[PDB]
DNA sequence: TTTTTTTTTTTTTTTT
């Protein structure tokens, strides 16, 4: 028999009680599927985290969902509880879900997260066959709903229907009113009529969801539509998002016919047309709700479309690297380039709720236009299926990419970001989507005559990349820190490490002076240097903090096109169900490291001698830079350029990897007794593999 | 050259460590301020003091701000250790602030106070221009402040500005409610709007700032503000106590917005008004926490 | 005592 079977049947008739089970043989999960926590008391001063998980365990004879107790999703958030693990389950209790007719659902108050399981074997059955219906729904509550493990904007289940083609319907007897028309008469007319409209803008998801609350599915996307009499901001509301989201995309001619007009939103802005000949309607906002005959929206195909009507075009604001060094900040604009480099997808937390996060990563699109690539912040724009499986040496084109600049660091900052209505696209050959462009027609020249004449531009992904360089004197780093935040106490650094989440990225900043630094060959005449401050100080030091390890996953690796797939998935966020791995994966240690150096170990004594740090010191600058001066100092963390070197062909006079060791560790010896102020890097790479990196070393 | 001179360069190489004094030479106290004593270990059986405090002894030459050992408490409790007094240093260390960028911190660990001064400059130059900032706040920490050097209902310290002035806000389009509407509609609105109360209380200062929990300003005061014939008992919180209570007095028309309801606190004593016609809302209490903008308390 | 941010809302009259 299985061991989830013996356990069911041992509670299953003593509801919401704790059991330890008869006996504990490991089970493997299959997948965790996150969703909004709700109908509990939250009245106990312990507030019920906002979010709660169902795990899928598996015990080779059947499989079955089980919800995980909120009071242990801490192991969620570290990423300890990931898909394929063999953990042990030492508590359980079962719950009948009222608000449906089925059996109880197993219920995972301890457990004890072990390693990865050898046998993942997705094939076996379902001991509750209600459990393995297609709509993939949550255990508990109504007709609820799941969302995307690690952030509330990507869309996730079997909820998002993608399959919505255009249709062919007869304007006979269509009224189509202007919207400027509609503007003018909103607040008289009671019939609203029908709209032709083109969406202009696809925005990212937003999910207002409050717990205790009777939503269902709520999500909104925001669509800016345009006629040939000015455009207006379109609102998708709940429960229309599942059905059309994943179809609608920009450049649909759409007809919207029962729609409710409103007064609009003043805490949310319209952006900008591409061109500015639309007429912008902002005392007026389109809504769709859901409605019993769905026929408030519709695909109007092309071959329908008349000139007559004179729909306004899609245009886009395309911009190349060297037309980007001239545009003001704030001056939003098209990007398409080649990816010559994709970083982890790192998270950060949401400044309204403590318990949501942003998902974003580093990409360096680059086009022939320049030397220098696009340094894009991508944020998840609800499209994981582009968003997690990016790769180098594609084509790669965004929609709306506000310009970020930062004049007063040495290393003036000129990177790309995107806005709320942004989308991505990859480009296949030849300009698919957008051909007809003339900068698209420009890139794909300068693609054939790379190809053609047998250079090929210098591919990365994944690993340690802290973009933002702090500046090169600590008063203009601190003129935008707190004081009070500014500096902490290397005591303290303990809490911070253990504080973070889930590739949740944060930078600290320490006072203390270089004890001793060391050179680790990293890849494949002193090496070693010691302070006697430290010799006399190493015996009567209170907690000497050991975080000088470097992870194999924050070594940047150069890309190959034959092993996508796996570098990939060796730097995407953590996927929420198990898939089998083709054949055998290769050791992420197999890969050529795209770093040109090795990792130092740098220990730091406070300024009181009682308190010790051994942080780790991964500069990703070559020698080229070293010779031209393309960096601060020597206990920087990043080149001017902050990209990596492309098709390196210089090296052979210049200093090898041995040289700059040394002069990093005379430099860091000239420092003997100089209180320095280092800038830490703290990024916890889930399963309690937190790296702490050494970013900058401020002399007085 | 001056005691502080060469005590402090005799002793800042070696933080944490109990050096006497190569020369013992009377230094004059010019102040004395009292503040938290945070950040020590509270494992230690005597639990050490609740409050820590900074004299600034002064020789010929310089005065340098000085920290006081929390075990000499004592002589400050029985104000043996005052201002005008003449002390001699017997134990010195060097402690640094490591949440501020300057030098170390000289620790009085034992002295013998004497006598009040026959002469005491108030023009001595300071030593440490850091211990000179016109925000004058204590050695230790990183967002601290004095308190009053006996009770703790007393403002102390340029933390307290009188700077506010009457502002002419302009009533063209404010969404202004009265306190009853609040009272019946405060759970379901979304936003709560503006309002136009007038103080009829105000309370003493209360400071409520635990030395193992983490808090800047836990300053706390009580105003019984009424708008038309509702009155509740607006709080104050955490750093706008200091920003608002020296200029706030009975009878100013304020305008609170960006503001938060929340229900009365179980062993909070609403005083009765000298009006009785007037309603005494006990339900919910509005809460003024410092919102980034200063338009969440204007007055008019 | 402490404690912040976010959106959600559907419907049968007028003629002069």
């Amino acid at each position: 028999r299985s061991w989830i079977q013996k356990v069911l049947e041992q509670i299953m008739d003593s509801p919401r009680q704790c059991v330890t089970p008869s006996e504990v043989v490991p089970v493997t999960v299959l997948a965790v599927q996150r969703y909004l926590l709700e109908d509990e008391p939250r009245d106990t001063v312990p507030k019920p985290p906002l979010y709660c998980y169902d795990v899928t365990i598996s015990d080779g004879v059947y499989q079955e969902k089980c919800y995980l107790d909120p009071s242990l999703n801490s192991l969620v958030y570290q990423n300890i509880l990931k898909v394929g693990i063999q953990m042990r389950i030492s508590r359980v209790s079962c719950l009948y879900n009222e608000k449906r007719i089925g059996q109880g659902i197993l219920c995972i108050d301890n457990v004890h997260c072990g390693e990865t399981s050898d046998s993942i074997s997705l094939e076996t059955p379902f001991r509750n066959r209600a459990h393995q219906e297609k709509p993939e729904r949550p255990l508990r509550g109504g007709k609820s709903h799941y969302l995307a493990l690690w952030n509330n904007e990507d869309p996730y289940g079997d909820i998002w229907l993608t399959d919505k083609q255009p249709e062919e319907h007869n304007f006979s007897d269509t009224k189509i009113i202007s919207l400027s028309h509609l503007e003018m008469t909103w607040t008289n007319r009671r019939n609203f009529p029908a709209l032709l409209v083109r969406i202009l803008h696809k925005s990212k998801l937003r999910y207002y969801g409050k717990p205790d609350k009777k939503m269902i599915e709520p999500y909104q996307t925001f669509l800016e539509v345009a006629d040939s009499s000015g455009t207006v901001s379109v609102i998708m509301w709940n429960a229309l998002c599942p059905e059309w989201y994943k179809s609608l995309r920009v450049g649909l001619v759409l007809l919207l016919q029962d729609y409710s007009v409103k007064k609009s939103y003043p805490f949310r802005i319209q952006p900008v047309p591409v061109d500015p000949q639309i007429k912008l309607i902002s005392t007026m906002e389109i809504c769709l709700n859901l409605r019993d005959p769905p026929t408030n929206i519709i695909i109007i195909p092309e071959k329908q479309v008349k000139p007559e009507w004179r729909l306004p075009k899609l245009n886009h604001r395309f911009t190349t690297r060297s037309e980007l060094d001239d545009m003001p900040e704030n001056c939003i604009c098209d990007v398409i380039g080649l990816l010559v480099f994709v970083g982890r997808v790192q998270r950060s937390k949401k400044k309204e709720n403590r318990e949501d996060f942003w998902s974003y990563r580093w990409i360096h699109i680059a086009d022939g236009t320049s030397e220098q690539p696009f340094i894009v912040e991508l944020f998840s724009t609800s499209q994981p299926e582009i968003f997690e499986n990016i790769y180098p040496m594609a084509y790669f084109v965004c929609t709306q990419l506000k310009v970020v600049r930062n004049d007063n660091q040495v290393p003036k900052l000129l990177y790309l970001t995107t806005t709320n209505e942004s989308g991505v696209f990859i480009t296949g050959h030849r300009g698919q989507p957008y051909t007809y462009d003339a900068k698209v027609k420009n890139f794909i020249q300068w693609i054939r005559t790379k190809s053609d004449s047998g250079e090929q531009k210098n591919m990365v992904i994944g690993g340690y990349y802290p973009y933002p360089p702090v500046p090169e004197t600590f008063s203009k780093y601190s003129s935008s820190i707190k004081v009070e935040s500014l500096l902490t106490a290397i005591s303290e650094v303990r809490k911070e490490i253990e504080d973070l989440q889930y590739r949740e990225q944060k930078r600290i900043a320490i006072q203390g002076i270089i004890t001793a630094i060391k050179y680790i060959p990293h890849s494949s005449i002193s090496d070693r240097w010691e302070s006697q401050l430290w010799r006399e100080k190493k015996f009567g030091l209170i907690d000497h903090l050991h975080y000088s390890r470097v992870y194999p996953e924050s070594i940047p690796r150069k890309f190959m096109f034959e092993h996508r797939k796996f570098l990939s998935d060796q730097y995407n966020s953590q996927p929420a169900k198990y898939v089998p791995p083709e054949g055998r994966p290769p050791k992420l240690d197999d890969f050529k490291s795209a770093r040109s150096l090795g990792h130092f170990e740098v220990t730091i004594l406070g300024l009181n001698h009682e308190i010790a740090i051994d942080v780790a010191f991964l500069p990703m600058y070559c020698p080229e830079d070293i010779r031209t001066s393309q960096i601060d100092t020597l206990l920087t963390s990043m080149n001017y350029s902050c990209a990596y070197p492309q098709d390196t062909t210089g090296n052979d006079r210049l200093p090898g990897p041995r040289a700059v060791a040394g002069d990093i560790i005379k430099a860091a010896t000239e420092l003997d007794r100089v209180h320095i102020v280092g800038i830490l890097d703290i990024c916890n790479l889930g399963n309690n593999k937190v790296e702490v990196y050494l970013h900058k070393i401020y002399s007085p």
